DNA sequence: GCATATATATATGC
DNA sequence: GCATATATATATGC
């Protein structure tokens, strides 16, 4: 037996890779609960999106099948259908080998959300079967895997097509043995695709559930502005949607703002169309140049007096709705961990802060009335915040 | 030439493992700053700690070399010195292959910090050079890597040692090309190792910084009680140090708690001697149980009434300082992410909430004067909080 | 029908 | 500059 009194060469083991991910899923998707479960879905969809963000495809069709598996069809270029430089088909590289793919700087993708090269393999490793249909250059190629991403067929030609017809169609059963639930939730996927559809002013995403025949479809002519509105729908707005966009040593930033009656700060941020829910170097940029440009503004118009300290950030965000969406080139792309919740690209902080800072300073100079009322609300906020502290402190 | 318009099988690159941690350092230590740099220390210490937790090593010393490299010596069993079955020294397999080790429950280890099979390998990949030295079985073996972990010797026997003596000595220089800083910080390391000491009664930990001639040692006999006591040192207490402890399903919970005249809570938790700075299922059951037990004591003794609302867990934790250290078995260990920052194992919410609730019940039932000052403390809390709500609301 | 989680929303302090 | 907890709503499983 292996011991403890007996730690020899025999005791160190090497996982075959997809096996590493079956053993330590937590490292790759976070958790094996339903939140875990849906990260598989996001991995495949992010792949169709990265195709669309490079220019290929105007339609992604997610589909919960009767039997419980899920499908992502796109009209992008297709996965390469030949022999890879390593003696199994390239598709087989995508799905079974880790740290492999097109987004390492080579030039196959423009800006793009994937960057680790694990996504499709992680989905593959964690499924009890998985199928690919590629459409390329007149032909349709299929291949299947079973029992933790194990090839059971080579890539294999099964049909012809119109020649203009291209794209990828993945379908996987998540593994009952890995996940405490394998019940895909139509409500979760609907809300995700909707989030994504905002971010492709030119794309249509769809979800179809053959379990219930429910179906929805998303499309948005004005993108991040439509996003902000959709955050303030059944709410009551105290400003028109501000829309600021710009570029800067290859960064591309798009931002939409609109205040509401409310008191919440509610601001959503995205690197290369990938929601970064914990914020990051980009969100900090925005937060910054609001507080700077508002405080600077109110000092220049005397509405915060001279001997009067500077409002705080909380104040200026109280009631805010903001969608921030940056494209960051691959050479500058850093997130904080195999996930993609937080953004560590130190360049994004001056990028955004810079671009925002200019656009905003110039919006207020133009709408004096709107901008004064924004500074008066901010003043009212620090008044409330201070009254709470006054109180909480009196009581001790 | 590889572009958007020419994407066939050469646009997919396969990164050799250690190159991947160099390509995407965020996925692997989350940042390439002072915080990332100090991650490379903690991985090598946790490896040493893991030996002591299985019973091997009474000592762990850490040195910041004049040249700015850092050593970590342990007297544990030493890494296996022979030939791994994949055809290379086992030492090599540790420092150069990802997803490899003795902690996937094979028996080499009891319960350990580590579990991913990557830490040693990450430190090597991010180092201008790395040197191991194993003492086992009468011999001192030694092996050197350069240029992000490519081996420049093999595992070479370099001399003699006495036949019962054992240990591993890991020296590495962080790679200045990767990190924005490679100054190791003595205060930082001091602090971490202090804390690693409170959980290792059988180990004395050392830090020497040959840059400046300063050293500290660390040894504790009392675990989380010595830890809580130090957490409160220059504060004023208002309670003895409380210590619960219990076992369940092979898990082991230990926790120390103690209150101060302050308004802050100070909960520190640990899985397998590894610090979980974001909590996780085990901190949460810790907190759950404090709250539920204390409101039950509230209503049973009548300091809360029918008409009154249950107190928030926030109220009960003001001035709280606590250290929760659990031991969780490999076959249940699971973090959210590669990062070990928060625990994700489901069975630990019940276990810790079981052990503490039972134990803390028993204690209030029997320390009623104190139990009532506590409850009264949470109330005057709640009245501060609920004073701030009204005095804020009364401002809008 | 009971308690389960789930979608959402505010709350400062170190 | 940084971490969610829950408050209480509703929807759904034991
Ligand atoms: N739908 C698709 N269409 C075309 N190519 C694809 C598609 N999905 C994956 N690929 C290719 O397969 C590679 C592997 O992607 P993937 O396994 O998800 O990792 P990745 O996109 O690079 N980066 P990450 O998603 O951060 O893991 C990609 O880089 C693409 O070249
Ligand atoms: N100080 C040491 N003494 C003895 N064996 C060691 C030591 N350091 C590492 N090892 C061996 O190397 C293996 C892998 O080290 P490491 O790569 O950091 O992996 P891990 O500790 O298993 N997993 P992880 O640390 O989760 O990032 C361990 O399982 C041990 O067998
Ligand atoms: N009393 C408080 N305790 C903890 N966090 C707070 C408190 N008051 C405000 N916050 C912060 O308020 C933020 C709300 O803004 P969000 O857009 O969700 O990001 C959170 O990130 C909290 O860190
Ligand atoms: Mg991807
Ligand atoms: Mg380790």
């Amino acid at each position: 037996e292996i011991n403890i009194n007996n730690y020899n060469d025999d005791a160190i083991q090497v996982l075959e890779g997809l096996d590493a991910v079956r053993k330590r899923p937590g490292m790759y998707i976070g958790s094996t609960d339903g939140a875990g479960l849906h990260h598989l879905v996001w991995e495949i969809v992010d792949n169709a999106v990265d195709e669309a963000l490079s220019g290929f495809g105007d339609r992604i069709d997610v589909t919960i099948n009767k039997d419980g598996s899920l499908t992502v069809q796109d009209h992008g270029r297709g996965m390469p259908t030949g022999m890879h430089a390593m003696g199994i088909p390239t598709v087989e590289v995508i799905f079974t080998i880790l740290h492999a793919g097109g987004k390492f700087g080579q030039g196959g993708y423009k800006t793009s959300g994937g960057l680790h090269g694990v996504g499709s393999s992680v989905v593959n490793a964690l499924s009890s079967w998985l199928e690919v249909e590629i459409t390329r250059d007149g032909a349709v190629y299929k291949q299947r895997f079973e029992n933790g991403g194990k090839p059971v067929t080579t890539l294999k030609k099964i049909g012809t097509a119109p020649k203009s017809k291209t794209g990828t169609k993945v379908t996987f059963m998540p593994d009952a043995t890995i996940f405490s639930t394998t019940d895909f939730k139509y409500n979760t996927i609907s809300e995700r695709l909707n989030e994504s559809a905002f971010l492709l002013k030119n794309v249509t995403l769809s979800l179809t559930d053959k379990r219930t025949d429910e179906a929805i479809e998303f499309h948005y002519e004005n993108g991040v502005q439509d996003f902000v509105s959709y955050l303030n729908e059944d709410k009551e707005i105290l400003t028109p949607v501000l829309y600021f966009e710009g570029e800067d040593n290859g960064f591309q930033v798009e931002v939409a703002l609109q205040y509401n009656d409310g008191f919440s700060d509610n601001i959503l941020s995205f690197v290369n169309n990938v929601r970064t829910k914990d914020g990051g170097t980009h969100e900090t940029g925005l937060k910054s140049a609001i507080t700077k440009v508002m405080n600077d503004y109110a000092r220049k118009t005397g509405l915060l007096k001279e001997k009067d300290k500077n409002l705080e950030g909380s104040d200026y965000r109280e009631g805010l709705a903001a969608v921030l969406s940056i494209l960051v080139p691959e050479e500058h792309l850093q997130f904080e961990g195999q996930t993609k919740d937080k953004l560590g690209s130190p360049l994004a902080r001056p990028v955004v802060d810079g671009i925002v800072a200019d656009k905003l300073t110039f919006f207020l100079m133009e709408n004096g009335e709107l901008a004064s009322n924004l500074i008066r609300k901010a003043i009212k906020a620090r008044d409330a915040r201070e009254a709470a502290r006054k109180a909480r402190d009196e009581s001790r």
